[PDB]
């Protein structure tokens, strides 16, 4: 009978590196032509702040609109658990919509990062799988990349975080490389970014031993 | 805001073992007191079927009804990609609600199952991680289990399927064992059930290599 509001956290990576800009994003769907104007109010722990930015809106292929406010956040505020309140008012709304988001609560825990070589069985293929196991980490916000010789390896896929039996999270990252690259003896690095790591970052190497 | 309909597919194990009973489940929620009568029609590839089993409505604590209908599917109908339509009629609807579900479309691909021992750096811990890599399967419906010496191992978690570059899926299963059980030389088995495996099953073993 009116729109819907959705609130999104910053990218894990954006909050760990001071050079990057972490953003909280407030998204309004089902905005129809007849009642086209949406507003936004923002709050960080009950205050209001004014540095949010409304980027102008897009017509959907179902003839409705998508409208987005974007608040930049302080890295340390996000990591310290401050609460970020989106407030949406619209003529079709009977009561304004508040929505809230925050970082997962609890003592952060350091990921353990382990590289595993391809299995003997796989070595009959033209391409092989380099595995990075990242386990024991909390909260689930994490970024994982691969490189070789300081250069980014982009042919990888990473699983979402999975809740482990001790309340921490784990994931696996799979890098796929030409078998010959693995045989010739190239070093591949899995890098992991996480708040509980020293300087928010660690790398583990993997090469043919 | 009238009733809504959720249509649930069978369990991956159920469609792969003839001994099991695969079901499609159509569930209707937010049925009102003022219009409580619900009708289901079921279709398999658009042809009506009449062997569903519908339970009588159950009132929820929020003063709405929930109504469930169960269709028993034949194993080979599901694997052959038949489509299952639940049609739901209620006098609070302006038109009946239809939902359709089937096995994801595309040519099935056989999973490659590879087992991977603990990192050397992990054998510092009291517990260690045995890994099962399952890749290159399609569709993503799969079941993964661990055992040793006949019996199920409880302490394992499996990732959801992840869409790979080539349009197939992969996942990993992690089994956590006490380091001594790995040092003692016990054999552990990752078994995988998928429609593109022979007898829909394969099992690969892992053990401390001498
Ligand atoms: C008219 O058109 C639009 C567009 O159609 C869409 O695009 C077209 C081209 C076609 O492809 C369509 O098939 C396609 O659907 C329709 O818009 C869709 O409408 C629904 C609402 O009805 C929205 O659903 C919400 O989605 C969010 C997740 O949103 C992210 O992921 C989407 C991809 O999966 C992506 O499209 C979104 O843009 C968004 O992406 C994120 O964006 C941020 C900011 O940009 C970015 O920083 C992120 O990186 C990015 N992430 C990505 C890309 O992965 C989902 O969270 C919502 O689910 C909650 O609410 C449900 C209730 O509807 C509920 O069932 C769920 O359980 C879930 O509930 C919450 O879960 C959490 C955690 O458990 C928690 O808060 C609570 O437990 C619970 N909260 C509750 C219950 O309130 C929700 O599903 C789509 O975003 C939207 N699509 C687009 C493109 O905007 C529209 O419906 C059409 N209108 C019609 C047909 O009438
Ligand atoms: C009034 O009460 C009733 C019952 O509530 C009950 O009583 C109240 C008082 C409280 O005590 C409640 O806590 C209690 O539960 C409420 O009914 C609920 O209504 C919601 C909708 O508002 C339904 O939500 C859907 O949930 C399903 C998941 O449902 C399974 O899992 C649930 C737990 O996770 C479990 O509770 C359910 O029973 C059900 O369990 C499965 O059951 C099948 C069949 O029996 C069984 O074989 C399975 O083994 C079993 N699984 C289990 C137990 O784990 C979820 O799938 C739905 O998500 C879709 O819809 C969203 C839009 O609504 C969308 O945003 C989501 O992304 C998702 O959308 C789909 O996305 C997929 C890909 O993700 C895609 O393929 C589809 O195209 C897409 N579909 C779309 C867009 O439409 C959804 O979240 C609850 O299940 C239902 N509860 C029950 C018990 O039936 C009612 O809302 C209350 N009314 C009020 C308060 O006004």
């Amino acid at each position: 009978g009116g729109p819907s509001v959705f609130l999104f956290p910053p990218k894990p990576k954006d909050t760990l590196m001071i050079s990057r800009t972490p953003e909280v994003t407030c998204v309004v769907v089902d905005v129809s032509h007849e009642d086209p104007e949406v507003k936004f109010n923002w709050y960080v722990d009950g205050v209001e702040v004014h540095n949010a930015k409304t980027k102008p809106r897009e017509e959907q292929y179902n003839s409705t609109y998508r409208v987005v406010s974007v608040l930049t956040v302080l890295h340390q505020d996000w990591l310290n658990g401050k609460e970020y309140k989106c407030k949406v008012s619209n003529k079709a709304l009977p009561a304004p919509i508040e929505k809230t988001i925050s970082k997962a609560k609890g003592q952060p825990r350091e990921p353990q990062v382990y590289t595993l070589p391809p299995s003997r069985d796989e070595l009959t293929k033209n391409q092989v799988s380099l595995t990075c196991l990242v386990k024991g980490f909390y909260p689930s916000d994490i970024a994982v990349e691969w490189e070789s010789n300081g250069q980014p390896e982009n042919n990888y896929k990473t699983t979402p975080p999975v809740l482990d039996s001790d309340g921490s999270f784990f994931l696996y990252s799979k890098l796929t490389v030409d078998k010959s690259r693995w045989q010739q003896g190239n070093v591949f690095s899995c890098s992991v970014m996480h708040e509980a790591l020293h300087n928010h970052y660690t790398q583990k190497s993997l090469s043919l031993s």
